[PDB]
């Protein structure tokens, strides 16, 4: 039903953005076209968790037929921003990573006809296109300024995270825009401290913080709850997502490759911050490599650390935290701390 | 005096950009000062017309010491949010068509640890710095709402306008993400109408429309005058630019690289119009090499078809049509369409 609806909104978002084309901005129809497969490539396909966790956060906080139908619809369209808003950024890191593959299809910009040249320009699009459709189906709601405005914050606040996350690579000390650098890491800034901070900007705001915010304010309920209380849960559960999506890149689509991209992961701070110098050395020297022997060394490394007994260890500390902030929400705020709880739900132990 | 004034609202912006960065993104030092050589590189170094354009509509608006000050202080900001736009555009079009430098200096993704990695998402930094900037320093004005939406519009047109630039290289027919192409040009789309629409999106918005617009946003005179006239006079404005710039990289920095680079410019889409059938293979056979043979031939017959005398046909019609526009404009608004004559001054036959 809810996921009826969504797609439903797409279409008649996809309409208004591509009719304005032709329209406003004088498109033809090939180029049309072609924006209609990069939209449907690039924002078509996943689950739409973030999109969908708007619509249910706004039917929990519905407390005369036709507020719930506007409030509904309000909540697809600002679902449908994030989706937009997460396939900009994943065009433009799969970009900058270099990355092959997405979904098991190819990255955009791997497309034949795509090119690294149009693709970033692509990317551009899929973020305006968040503002068009804002702007447009929002023009006349009163919470418009303030939805643009804690939006382009999230924005912000996202490549900010990426600037972490690209400049994992080798000593922050030796970070110099005239001084190129060996594209071998160095390891030095693989601390859980740094991780936690990838992870918080370049996640946790847009997949959790963001849909949650998005759907309270398409119900005028933002000043019901705490918003202090609302920012650590999805922080929380923010963090919890990546580090469980780390854990089974190793230890479980089909199976993952952190260890030969020389990825940031948990695994890799939590087992540097844990182990001996001899431990240590072997790591270094078999991590971030195609071949299977190398490979094999790490996740036998990874084992005699224990690192999936820290991860549940870990997973239970969250899940504690996470409940005791929820039954603080539910104090004052008693279905949005459902909503929440389930957004908690699909998350936990994955699905 | 605009320039001290503006120089100063840069530090002022930079320095608040830059605290909250190491305030509220937990930014170190290190990524700070990497940030810092970013936005002084991409940002300053230009003559800032688009900037100083925006001081000088407000002073011409101003029609007891300190609504002048506001609504100045407020016109550099908006200045910036200019110049930090095109930064932005620059830095990401560098990338999209592997350009090597920019003012006689490299182009950003060409420095040596820049990378393109690093560079795309520096890019996306300086677009939210527009947003960050706006939303601090206007935080309490009336017309912010107006001016991000402005704003954003113009930001979608640009885009746009990079995406018709991006695939004037080859029919329109065969775009399809699927299929790979040649990058051998087709010239099929060099056509002058095709060369009008890029211009008109890529460049004429956010360069000649966008400081007008957000000079009277800040001196709160939006209202007072003419849109359609302002607009029409912004696209004529901004074409002429583009058509000064293209005959002059040809026929007059250090000297430019058009033809070999094998663009889309005013002089070959007119060309091509004109052309006789024995003109046109020798262009094609010609156009788009380094080779200083095939180069000079270009030229020759761009002289053989007479395009300077074209040119000056061409500049002086835009003229006499600036001018009408102007005087339509001065009707109602004298204050504004100074400011315009005075934009046109700066563009009209350079300087």
């Amino acid at each position: 039903m809810p996921m009826q609806m969504f797609m439903q909104v797409y279409d008649e978002i996809q309409m208004f953005l591509l009719e304005e084309l032709e329209l406003k901005f004088d498109m033809d129809p090939n180029r049309v076209r072609y924006l209609r497969k990069m939209m449907d490539t690039t924002c078509l396909g996943g689950k739409y968790n973030r999109g969908l966790t708007v619509i249910d956060v706004a039917e929990s906080l519905l407390s005369d037929g036709a507020r719930r139908k506007r409030v509904l619809h309000d909540a697809c369209v600002c679902g449908w921003m994030i989706e937009f808003l997460q396939a900009h950024y994943l065009v433009e890191d799969d970009i900058m990573d270099n990355s092959v593959t997405r979904r098991g299809k190819p990255c955009w910009y791997r497309h034949p006809d795509v090119t690294v040249q149009c693709a970033i320009n692509d990317g551009l699009l899929l973020k305006s296109w968040t503002h068009m459709m804002a702007m447009h189906f929002f023009a006349d709601r009163p919470f418009l300024q303030d939805l643009l405005c804690r939006f382009n914050r999230v924005d912000y606040t996202t490549a900010v995270g990426q600037l972490y996350d690209v400049t994992s690579m080798f000593d922050s000390n030796k970070l110099d825009p005239d001084v190129s650098q060996p594209t071998t890491t160095d390891f030095a800034e693989f601390t859980l401290s740094n991780y936690k901070r990838i992870v918080k900007y370049k996640t946790a705001y847009y997949t959790y913080l963001l849909p949650l915010v998005m759907g309270l304010i398409v119900s005028e309920a933002l000043p019901t709850v705490d918003m202090g209380v609302t920012e650590e849960l999805a922080m929380l559960m923010g963090e919890y997502f990546q580090v469980q999506d780390d854990v089974m890149d190793c230890f479980t689509g089909k199976v993952g490759t952190d260890i030969q991209d020389a990825k940031c992961s948990w695994l890799a701070v939590t087992f540097l911050a844990k182990a001996s110098s001899a431990q240590v050395a072997e790591f270094k020297a078999n991590y971030g490599s195609g071949d299977s022997e190398k490979v094999a060394t790490v996740r036998r490394l990874y084992e005699e650390a224990d690192l999936q007994g820290d991860y549940v260890a870990y997973e239970a500390a969250v899940a504690e935290q996470v409940k005791e902030l929820i039954e603080k929400l539910r104090l004052c705020s008693p279905g949005f701390a459902a909503s929440v709880e389930t957004l908690w739900g699909k998350t936990y132990k994955r699905q």
